[PDB]
């Protein structure tokens, strides 16, 4: 029972969800800083 338990604790992975969530906000950041730059450059 407790191999099988530690099985599925190997299965689960998790790496990737949080890796593509970390992107994620990192490309949203990244790309509001490029407009908000974009924007305050174009006006002055």
């Amino acid at each position: 029972v407790e191999s099988l338990r530690d099985f599925q604790n190997k299965k689960g992975q998790l790496l990737p969800y949080v890796k593509v969530k970390d992107h994620k906000e990192k490309l949203n950041i990244y790309k509001e800083e490029y407009e908000r730059a974009k924007a305050n450059l174009r006006a002055i």
